[PDB]
């Protein structure tokens, strides 16, 4: 259904554009923290 998979779609591109920033940062965060020692 059209509009149910755009909702879905929407939906997929939020979690995985929020996740992507989120680990991003976690990431450089720890990393940049290890490679300090």
């Amino acid at each position: 259904d059209t509009a149910s998979d755009a909702a879905a779609a929407a939906a997929l591109t939020a979690a995985n554009a929020k996740a992507a920033a989120e680990l991003t940062a976690a990431n450089a965060a720890a990393a940049a923290a290890a490679t300090a020692r």
